[PDB]
């Protein structure tokens, strides 16, 4: 069902695929980031494993608040993709 | 029954083909959710796990989100290759 | 799902593999960063040891303040990325 | 009963022996656990065998916290599966 | 009685194949749940061996729940089955 | 029951076999480590033999610490290997 | 009778066999533990005998109950052979 490379049961065989990466993509990183927590304790505010520790956390908090945005652009992917599917169909559709 | 490539039972088990992925898309993903959703806890409001986890469940939330536009082009894509398959047999069918 | 080595599956794996490996590079580094502050001691404000070791703690402080910014490098990298998938992905589907 | 490797039949019997293997890990993990929590006894809180024993329960009780996702991810496998083989028959039956 | 693999004989040996498998599948797990029922005993609400073994029942439960839809989906199978063998039937009898 | 090394029974026998070998490992641990504690008397608070043995039950505690976070990663990577399962069952199996 | 293995005439000798050694193991056992119970005596709540001889009284009491789930498990396996003898009927015999 399609003309060259346009396929809709191949792109919602896709759409499946990306989906259920996703889910098991935040459910280990949340899975994982619980047991880090755990891990790590607060020693104390201003003695040396405070200086030692504080900017790693900081670089964590940096880079996950870094992922939604990412996740946004790779959704809006799609769209395109789509897009460009029917804009080539009705090209030489006709 | 058809001129070139466009068959009525081509198509009508395309459509076959599209609506049961689809169906097993939604079965499968709402399955796959409900155990995501049991397993990510709610740490706390201000400690360190919600700063590592909530923005992995905004980007799921968005992309979700993302997905209805999605399916809904996918369903407008058969119409135009109907419309092309009924205009290309009365092109040179006269 | 993709044109030539855009695959957005490929994507959400590369995404896992990042964001694993950081949240493990945070463990292992407080992990061992809290068994070096137990290590060192504090001698004196003055004697022969003050002077031999108050360096190389300063030269741990700097490195590690050094550490935020690389990682928001690190995770600016992958926005770019998407953008070049996603102009090229426009350039030539139409 | 089948194309070429779907066999309802064996479809059936693969389930019968997921179920009973799952059933007897039930059945022996419990009654191990039974004489595992004979076994320890609880010596005081803060004398030296609590500090030598405490984390260890510790972490038999998250393991254990940890079966339960591992058996819905398995369980859902299945569906994932028969999914499968149902589009496979669908694809060339026609 | 066919055309090619299509054989109404067969097909009904096979249905006969199925329902009595599925038919002792459900008698010997039945047989073989009642007695870890009967193993398993209630140790009490909040001691050691509850943690232990209180997420063993509940991923039983869960998988148990996950039966259903399977047995559903296989039953769909043998439809979709028959519906192949028809059109095939139609497409070159005549 | 799979497609290439993926077998669910496989996969519940494996758990089967951690997880009794984990809780005859705590069961040996805690009886080991009672006897232990019976054994070491408590000298005197400032004496030669607590110079001689003080840092070694430091050592004893710390290790034993360290165990629960070792489990919780250990369980962690069996929802790693049943996700890659799935994965790559959905890959080719359409 | 049968096929290849599967002799109904056999199946009824083993069941003879398995039935009249478990009666036999049901009255020889019970008649021996009549004898345990008169040969032992109850010397005292406290005193060194009793330390010495309880532990073992318990672990008799403990096997003996374990015994039930073992008969129970070993006739649960004749329906599972019988099961499979008339499988392996209906799979060739026509």
């Amino acid at each position: 069902f399609g003309t060259n490379g346009f396929d809709i049961p191949t792109i919602a065989i896709a759409l499946l695929i990306v989906g259920v990466i996703i889910g098991l993509s935040g459910l280990i990183l949340s899975i994982f980031a619980t047991a880090t927590a755990s891990a790590i304790s607060n020693p104390s505010p201003g003695t040396l494993a405070y200086n030692l520790t504080h900017p790693l956390i900081n670089g964590m908090v940096s880079f996950f608040s870094f992922f939604p945005t990412l996740y946004v652009l790779l959704g809006v992917t799609g769209i395109v993709l789509i897009a460009a599917g029917i804009i080539s169909i009705i090209m030489e559709k006709f």
